[PDB]
């Protein structure tokens, strides 16, 4: 499952580009990963991050994951409600599970970025 709405990230990220800005949470591969969900950390809102920044970590009931800054930016939104129900990180990982809305510092940094179809070379690379 690799919608092609958004970019991809080496570390199973994805940044779904709205105007100015870009959603931010992990692949389904990710979630199916870690399984299920039960915290996560979220940064400050305004904070200015670089490229590659761990600024959000998400605990399940494997291990600890730290959520890297796909481009360098700030943080201009934080999903509260993965304070109250983080599962929805499994139940729908591109969707009402995004993590934070990031503004890039310069879009042009998107473009360095991986594409469904990168993404999932570099899953077929790993398996």
């Amino acid at each position: 499952d690799i919608p092609k709405d958004r970019f991809y990230t080496k570390t199973h990220e994805w940044a779904l580009p709205e105007g100015d800005t870009v959603l931010v949470g992990i692949t389904d591969y990710a979630q199916d990963a870690l399984g299920d969900v039960v915290y996560v950390e979220l940064p400050e809102v305004g904070r200015v991050v670089e490229k590659g920044e761990a600024v959000a970590v998400v605990e399940s009931v494997k291990t600890a994951s730290d959520i890297y800054a796909p481009v360098a930016g700030e943080i201009v939104e934080v999903n509260l409600a993965l304070e109250k129900t983080p599962e929805l990180v499994n139940q729908d990982p591109y969707g009402e599970g995004w993590i934070f809305r990031l503004k890039p510092r310069d879009m042009g940094d998107l473009d360095e970025l991986l594409d469904a179809g990168g993404y999932q070379e570099v899953l077929e690379s790993e398996a």
